């Protein structure tokens, strides 16, 4: 769903990076694909493609398909991933990432 | 201190991938640089290079300056990534890794 507002090559080469079970890291993938320089905007509509339900918060299994807003066929991240993704986030505990503790993921 | 024992290219791609402060991910190191697919052999080779003073153990000084066995002008892991490197390493939690433990890391 970005494919068309990050570059498609960023986009590819986070992807193929992160190809091995264990192997994503947030903060390299969001390098590569290119958020980090993303104005505070962008970053919202980046946030709302990843809340799938619109729910005003990436509840974790949501965070367990982050990659497949990428690219489709990508994979799911494991549990293990997903927990440090979603234990990096959640900065008030409670569980799921809101708008700005997503913007702080991405930009700190 | 491998350059020679690893293909440049596969060092060269592992170090670009984690420029970013708390960038690195062992995991998507190992694979990317080739020492995934290494002899039990060979990954005692690169332990022993690793483990700078030969004490027979990586302690956590010597895993902060990791990248710099593969490139000497590599940056050192910050703390944060230190200590997650060891906590995934240090299977009987005496704070440094062993040769055993060192292999359980690149291999499963
Ligand atoms: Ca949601
Ligand atoms: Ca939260
Ligand atoms: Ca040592
Ligand atoms: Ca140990």
């Amino acid at each position: 769903a970005f494919a068309g507002v990050l570059n498609d090559a960023d986009i590819a080469a986070a992807l193929e990076a992160c190809k091995a079970a264990d192997s994503f890291n947030h903060k390299a993938f969001f390098a590569k694909v290119g958020l980090t320089s993303k104005s505070a905007d962008d970053v919202k509509k980046a946030f709302a493609i990843i809340d799938q339900d619109k729910s005003g918060f990436i509840e974790e299994d949501e965070l367990k398909l982050f990659l497949q807003n990428f690219k489709a066929d990508a994979r799911a991240l494991t549990d293990g991933e997903t927990k440090t993704f979603l234990k990096a986030g959640d900065s008030d505990g409670d569980g799921k990432i809101g708008v700005d503790e997503f913007t702080a993921l991405v930009k700190a």
